[PDB]
């Protein structure tokens, strides 16, 4: 009887407090601040644990949400998921995208398929001693759940993206990714990975956050999701899977029409489980740098692919999807016959 | 006598690791006496203090001198060796082994033109002249040497010339527009073909220069491209295809390992605007680490092959890139 | 009227980190009202493109604004704010509160000369200045306006001078000449006691200025000296004592105690040669994070204290130091 | 009846291949290559497991050291103990120290105190399952008593450096810092650290090596040796009180005359076990550059003490001698009457 209308606008940072073109989306009455739902950004610093550009960049999103609000800053500690993955190198251009979502009383005619949809969950709060252990995989299973009711959905298969922020002391992302594949009946609890879950951890936030992106065949949104599995380090294929499953037609290259439907591309560039890639030794286990490289190397595969350098592309974390596989999920537009 | 040039690729899984460079001669499989350059990526740093990149160059060097049973010190300027440091993502540490050799008869059923390989050098290089106009004239000067030794005569069968000059940004552009000099890009600006080495106290520069040629007897060809910015792969999918691979868009599997080597040299972009929007490529730290970092990723996700010689990350949009493709009898 | 300047070392555990900071006001300890400069060390890399240093710098205006009860902008020109990046090794990340009043009566009984603090403002600078001499007496001009301000004419009185320039190596050469030039230092060379920092788009310079008057309240005292090599303490000790702690070579527990702050500009050297050998710090791809880490290894192997205030690390032998130290009636 | 004469000549490297000062050394008569026991070198490079400058610097070594010798380079395998300790940032300048040894039928007169006396054992082979545990501490605790008994020495007060090169797969340096305890009686076996160990892992070298640097009575070298403990990561005591037992009589400052009496210091600067520093915090352990910065450190602390940048400072692995202690040798002149 309600629908939901889920939205994505990518707005530039030049900085990590750059909030111009992101304030500019409300004032110009483009987007209604109250319809926001998520803040997944990218800034500049080097992704480490103790990277404060990218606490910088989450503080300073949040200040001017709420400004565009007109509410206290802390209102929006439950009523908004804020993502920010620091590190950006290459190709990746700084950047924050918006997820609104409204539910409208009347479904559109002529939304071909399924629609995007997104629902949200909070975790049961997590103690270091669960950090890790089965504890935190039911905590977080919970909540997965939890989203998939609030977004309306039951069919796991219709499920492309799930990002966790858990908090940190790999072990909580590792935790987390589990209870994910449990809440999907991808893995049975009595026991290994999620091929949609992204997993992050820090900060003394102790409160899980769950951010499921859907699709759903009630759904009024002009977008829909899909996802692949990026199978080693130099693989395109991953990315192409999950904008093709999004609603591209396309056999390997993509038209610039076509590049430009893609409307985001969420791609977690975890290291691989090995240093043999097609046959050869690499050297993006040994490097001091892997994590950036990483991300740099992930950066330039999607964006040779959708000639977009907004994107997010997190990861650069050591292994443990699939051995040596990497989720990836785009978003793509959608539209009336 | 036509030229007959072949390239074989071994991996390296430290700079001093000669194993498979070495049992390519054991095994009967190379003559040593022919080989003609060596073009090698070491693990490191790529910075200009990047011993591992020396440690391989000495390495490498003292395994063809066994391998040929002389001194090392006659390898001085019978060889061109010349190592990149700095091997990030997927690229795969590894040296490029180019062989030449003059044969009389010239096989028959070859099609079109095929590879070629020559070698210049240039008179010592004075350290006042590093950037000015004497290194230019002077490198020139042994591109026009090298074009000779590779029986070259047409500029546009050139597609590739490696320039090796010493360290004190701009020996790198004097070293390159020597190059588009002496090949008519420019008359007495930018070369499409150059690629620039810099280091040392060797006051000798050194020039490598792939060509094709009507009369070669290789069993190779090799074509270039431009890259355009620095999310572009139609300048790798150029060098390809016009190296004698036909293709739409996307590779076969048959089609990429046709592809033999390819050398990728990825600058740092003149602006910090890509596709419209802003890039942190100039501003970071790691600059010359995240280039190759992205050119290798550029060049393995189309030809599947890690061993590829991506080089670069100084700072300045376009970059060269060449590709060796197999050129097989009828 | 009479200055009495007071400094307040604080720590912090993240650039936004002002629990401590913020406590100063809130117990009644320190009068928001009175605050002159913020002289603070953020944990990051240094770099031009270092957020936490901005992060630190806006963390910090909006705690003082919200103690003061005013909107954070006008604290321009009210008060300095100076964040250095990057704290290896043993410097612990703070902000030295400096706080300036003017009192009636001058307390009786303080030895000698004591503390006070002056600043200045430039006009706005314009980026073909930046380098050239419209910045050097622009900056000259604010620093005799500064000296004004502290009511101090003899500038072997000056300890101290801060200099935030805008950036675009040259910025913070020219802004020390300036200073050398309105120092008396140097004729319309160098000067020993300039510290010279650039960045931003803030056309407006800053000039923060450290010395010592015979009419001075405080209950601080300011020296100085010169690090003549980068394994040199001697400088640091200089420093000390010429602010008023009588040692020969070693503090006692007490005598550490009685330094407040330390203010230690590490910039690389002029060379790589050391006690007569070769040093890799000009080679160092973290030659700005490794002059820093020793330069604080030096303060802090004297002192004890890690929070202390150590910046540099920009391509050049000698380096300023300036020292605080108590200064007690009889 | 024999009596061992040990001797050090500090000679400077520019780039990790530069043995021309090295080889100066032998071809002057100045050194007999056939009395090198050690070579104890700094490298510049980034000291992490895949710093390949300092196996240049090795390899480069040895092959100077075995033409000097006119042998074959394989020979020196278990005559000479080659440690090259890679990264030297800040002060520290690359150089190797040559410690020479022959034995002597007569002992000079008028050497005061006790002097140096150089030891070496090999351990049985280790391999990847003894790593870390109870089967590498004994097969090191083995060897460290061997080079006591090559050395002459049954007091393990004499005893004030003990370096130990193990293989890689921390817990080698662990492990292996532990038989050091075992062997010297600073730990019972039944049962946590070694004032005067010094450990390296690395290579696929299984032989593990152990050169121990002790002082004798019956010692005819015109040098001593001494230790301390750098009790956190601002301490200047541990350093002076090496050079102090070494035998210099100083209350705090050295003379430039009591400076040059200093032959080498031998320091591993290993991160702190915390992040507080005179009761404040520190970003040492966070520090994605911490190995470089603790060594950076440390060679400010030695450097500033000595005023000679060719010292041996090593470490900057992570924490598990005392919490948060460090040792440091010295070695220091003593001349006849």
């Amino acid at each position: 009887a309600r629908y939901p209308k889920a939205s994505m606008h990518v707005v530039p940072m030049l900085a990590p407090n750059d909030t111009a073109a992101f304030r500019a989306l409300f004032a110009s009455g483009a987007v209604d601040p109250a319809s926001v739902v998520a803040l997944i950004a990218k800034s500049e610093g080097s992704g480490l644990h103790n990277d404060h550009a990218r606490v910088f960049a989450d503080v300073s999103l949040r200040t001017a949400l709420a400004e565009a609000r007109g509410c206290p800053v802390e209102d929006l500690a439950d009523s908004v998921t804020v993502a920010v993955s620091g590190g950006s190198p290459g190709v990746i251009s700084p950047h924050v995208t918006v997820v609104t979502q409204e539910w409208v009383a009347d479904l559109p005619a002529g939304l071909p398929g399924v629609g995007l949809v997104v629902g949200r969950g909070h975790t049961e709060p997590i103690l270091p001693e669960d950090i890790g252990r089965t504890a935190q995989v039911d905590k977080v299973a919970d909540a997965v759940a939890a989203a998939m009711l609030d977004a309306g959905v039951t069919d796991p298969d219709d499920v492309h993206l799930v990002m966790v922020k858990g908090p940190a002391l790999c072990w909580s992302n590792d935790a987390s990714a589990l209870g994910v594949a449990v809440a999907l009946g991808e893995v049975k609890r009595d026991l290994l990975f999620s091929a949609v879950a992204a997993t992050s951890s820090g900060g003394e936030k102790r409160g899980g956050e769950v951010l499921l992106l859907a699709n759903s065949a009630q759904s009024a949104s002009e977008l829909r999701i899909g996802h692949g599995i990026t199978r080693d380090m130099a693989d395109t294929e991953g990315i192409k899977t999950a904008i093709r499953t999004a609603g591209v037609d396309f056999d390997c290259c993509l038209s610039p029409a076509q590049q430009a439907q893609v409307v985001q591309v969420f791609g977690k560039f975890v290291l691989p489980g090995s240093d043999v890639l097609r046959g050869q030794h690499i050297t993006a286990l040994d490097d001091h740098e892997a994590h950036h490289v990483a991300k740099a190397v992930g950066g330039a595969l999607v964006v040779s692919i959708t000639g977009q350098p907004m994107s997010f592309i997190s990861g650069g974390e050591r292994n443990s999807g699939p051995p040596g596989g990497n989720p990836v999920a785009a978003v793509v537009r959608r539209l009336p016959a």
